């Protein structure tokens, strides 16, 4: 179930994005509703450090690929 | 007095913007000097979290409405 | 002939926006109610000046301009717009939509004189969509 | 006539990407191998769908679009593009490059029919550059020190790996590797390189010299 | 027309170099096997990039350059080199041997177009001798 | 007619070299100032004899000879040198450049008589480059870390100093300074630079950003 | 003919910047004094290299580039710039302003030869504005 | 006196070279005998670490400037 | 036996070279194989100080006499 | 006609070199004595083979070659060398100086036949200088 996917405390972001995109594209949603759902799940899941990282984006991110690129650039190396 | 308006530690940003725009438009300034003053007061007042949020704007904000929209988008939900 | 909206209805709508907010379905219903007859740019501009605060009013001016620009792009994409005419001399400029054209600036009577009913309904629909955008954005 | 790539080769390449990663030189060599003949947008799209995960695939779609847009800007900047023609009726739109044009959406046969060989090679080079970008993005040289117990060949391997797999220009890797050999590589080897009667102007020469005169221990 | 070497053979050769080392007679036999057809500078360069580590690859680049320079000295010492021509306009520069000449940098197709078979076999023999030197040097 | 340089200016320059050193930018600016008009070999030789100590003077004589030899190789590689002439009888020998030719040894007047303006400017540029070499030689960036208690502007000053006063090419200093800001500069500032919503592509921009958003303490 | 600035004046200005700081009105007056005659890019570059520390010098290089870019935008917006000419062959590129053009890199004499007086005064005003920005930014 | 100059245990090499070249050039030697004397004094003075550093020079150093450059390159940083 | 000759810990280098050249020239090797053997025995015998001294030779030594001269020049006086 | 040096004198000189060393003034005087008449390459080579040990003999071969090369450079720098002739057909190659030329290898009689007196004295002076160098180098 896509709506139950959370980014674990120790999980990296690319694994979380892979799992989420997999569960959203392999589901019962229409094809035209996958990108907005993936974006809004990146924003509300993806534990509050990345949540604030996406929130304070000086540019407007309108695509899952752009969000992934931005987060991978500005992520907290740890 | 517009030049004495600060955003309180607990005040939201829309209330501060309302108060500031009210005091600036209901003052003795010429009509052509209100927008630059409102912008430069958004930048120097509006306690340092929002100050840094406006400073690190990848786009150039040249209107009080655009600044308000940007800050409302990327504000720290709390 | 131009007739202004009642300040009593405008005061009631302003208090509705003040207590219920911008996004409540009752507020949108009230706005649709006061958006029933096609309004002149003067009417909608003063209405939004009164019911909205300063910052929402700035946002609404921006959104209204953007929506009117989309309308004018569709109008130059189709010469059969109810605001347009058949010849090129009736093409509608944004100065005529925003009430900035000649013979209209600050004068609602002249505004009502030169404007088309299609112009009025397009302006009204644009203002309603802009209000919806700003309401979704403010909260 | 369109012929698909072997699913056996694609499965082997997918397992290579799965074990070695996206950035290994063997993986890039394998991709160059399967990128030998000019592929149709359908082929490259399905290939990246199979070998890449979901998030790298999104990144790759983005990068491929950007590179194709740069190509189309260069094409409108020069009417002699091998994808273009002489008249204005042969100008190539991004719908024709991404396979979105009329008569191409979902049909590889029609795709192969209408596409030009210059179009195919441009699409292929764009996809290769996009793959390189995403591989460099999906996965620090100035923090590398030679450990007290580490040998010198291991330190050199680690340093050259981290310097060549980084964001430096190609013309800045050798001087950086040399100056990192000189300042890292704990003070015994530092003094060994400092007191070199000859001038060492290449990482290979420095490695050879140090391996010759190193303190056997 | 340029055809790349199989990544399966290259992977097997890389694992051979990884387990047996650089100097084992089986490894040299395998290299001689994959060095059978005359390779373009692109092929040999990528092959050594994949099978050799970073430091042996640097050493091999050095040794390959030195051996190619000896070849070019012998070529300017004899105008009948299978890489050279009869006139002075076919003299082969090191930019053409290392693949750095015009129309060759990064493009294997153009490389295969402009290169001579004598050029290819000379490059190949030079690369083999350089590999032997580096293997004798590494261990 | 030959006019000597003022001993007052030479004394001031000598004291500048004595207090600031050979490599300070103020010293190089002063040398460029006193290197404005084309000097005769006698002038530059006596100038370096006075301002430099014995060992730096020996080093400078060596470097000046090497640079003049490179100049003479370029001159025999091009008969259109402003020091050369069109015929072979105007070819310039190193005895004429170093002031050792006939009619010049020890006599500045005869020197100024026979020398060409192109000869003078070539000698002057050679001497300036030799001075730069010796200054870089007479007195490690990859070992610089920001201390736990050190401020960021001090760390940036130290790092930029050590990177610009090193053996790197001029086109490799900015990327190295950036990548050293990112990997050194203890993990608080590392994370501050990492989470930059904008892309910082210049050391000045990175310094400005960090100074804006730094943790006041 | 190029004449360098006195190292005595430069030393005094450097000590002024060292004791009074970058933002004092006396320091800005001294900079305006040493910014009186139109300087070549070499002069201003070496001056800022000597009087400013490493980090302020980086900031100043950035700011100078930005201001010169604004100048070049205004120049392409008006073909009557005192740095420009009437034909298109006199258009001034940033390589010519920053001293990076052909015949100018590292040579102040050639610089003074090819540069225009309008070019010099524009470079000088740009450098002064950049110094003001960096001084306001540093403290 | 030039023949009494030794490099002190704590003295740097450039100071020793300066002192030695000063005392040799400001002495009663002919001009054609200063360079060989300076070289042979670099080799026999200049305490045994630098003595061995000059001795094991793969190249032949035939000038005081070249010796100074070599020693400054390969000296023991301390 | 030439292949059993080592330079003793206290032995000088000229004595070791004399002994080695004697044993190599007074042996059963062909005349054309004595110089390479003498060189390679200088390199592998001749205890590791001289081994490293010969290894770090900026020039290529291709004759026993040249190796002997180089080592005698740069040897550690003791 | 070639006459060999007395083995008695050679034995006495060898014992002198054995007891006094290579650098004693008495040893150099004795060498000058046995270096009085111009010797053929065979004579000097065998003399140094007998009086010098193996390692000094290698050093002496090196030094003799270097000095002979300097002599041949001076000879190609002056066509009036007592070893040279006027035409180009008498130019003296190092094979003729070291005794390696045709008709000379191993045969002292043929050597004495083809060699010039200037050749002999040049070879002798070269050998003496080489002996001096090696003696100064050995101890």
């Amino acid at each position: 179930p896509w709506a139950d996917i959370m980014q674990g405390p120790s999980e990296s972001f690319v694994d979380f994005a892979n799992r989420l995109i997999k569960a959203v594209e392999g589901s019962d949603l229409p094809p035209s509703a996958r990108a907005p759902v993936i974006i809004d799940c990146f924003r509300q899941k993806s534990q509050p450090d990345i949540q604030q990282l996406i929130r304070t984006a000086p540019s407007t991110l309108t695509t899952p690929g752009e969000i992934i690129k931005y987060v991978l650039d500005r992520q907290k190396t740890a």
